């Protein structure tokens, strides 16, 4: 059958996952040959195309004059890997295709969501009609952390320059991988409005194409700075459950949309 999957598993924004196409070839005699195969993939807008990791004829890895690459960005972000009349002489009847290529996304953009999915097109050699064979579609999710730093007394006091890094965690008193890299960025400062925003983590209850198995994965904030006149709050650890159902709920807190998941973290005045 024709599928894609999806390896995507704690990759935020602008970390580098893949996808991988999976297809059987037609079938032909001796006195034939394959004369075109190629896969297509309309990419989502908010993806940049790496580049391809692997192209598979069974158990043979084809090298790269065995197929084309264009280029997505100047074809609407749609990629199209193409088989050479070399990588076709290496193709066996019946074998299984497989293309593996690599993406990082871009930003979270205006759904959590982020599909994917792909088509094979080739000429059967038996009838030399065109095939056109697609694959299932595949999902993956990222969502917006805005932090919101306020004053623990005083409500609506927003407060600037409170540091935060990020890190994977199974609760907020064990830490786990981090300080976390998040497009260039491994510590966060609030704004004048008292925020700064994580464009963008991948959601923990879905990941490489399906619904997680029940686990304990968490995203913890550690606030390793507090602004200037507030002590350092004790626990200075926030866990957040970072889940789809979770940074779907809106209009909580300002800013609160259906992409993005709002943490208000409250600081006490230094000498209380
Ligand atoms: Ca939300």
């Amino acid at each position: 059958k024709t599928e894609k999957t999806v390896k995507d598993a704690d990759q935020n924004i602008q970390d580098a996952y893949t996808y991988t196409i999976k297809a059987d070839a037609p079938t032909w005699g001796k006195d034939k040959k394959l004369t075109a195969f190629r896969f297509e993939d309309e990419l989502d807008k908010r993806l940049d195309f790496q580049k391809v990791t692997e192209v598979k004829a069974g158990d043979t890895v084809l090298g790269t004059s065995d197929y084309t690459v264009n280029d997505p960005a100047t074809d609407g972000n749609k990629l199209v890997v193409t088989l050479t009349d070399e990588g076709l002489k290496k193709v066996k009847s019946g074998d299984k295709m497989s293309l593996t290529f690599e993406v990082k996304r871009k930003e979270v953009g205006n759904t959590t969501e982020l599909k994917n999915r792909a088509d094979v097109i080739f000429n059967n050699p038996n009838t030399d009609k065109e095939v056109k064979n697609k694959t299932n579609e595949v999902v993956t999710y990222h969502g917006k952390l805005k932090v919101v730093k306020k004053d623990g007394k005083e409500a609506g006091k927003v407060l600037k320059g409170a540091e935060f890094e990020l890190y994977q965690c199974t609760s907020a008193a064990v830490l786990g991988k981090g300080p976390l890299t998040v497009d260039g960025v491994k510590k966060w400062t609030t704004g004048d409005d008292g925020t700064f925003t994580i464009d963008g983590l991948h959601v923990t209850d879905f990941e490489d194409g399906k619904e997680a198995a029940p686990a304990t994965k968490k995203f913890c904030l550690k606030e390793t700075k507090a602004p200037a006149g507030y002590a350092l709050p004790d626990p200075n650890v926030t866990e957040i459950e970072f889940t789809r159902a979770k940074i779907s709920e809106k209009d909580k807190f300002e800013g609160d949309d259906e992409v993005t998941l709002v943490s208000e973290i409250k600081n006490i005045k230094q000498g209380t």
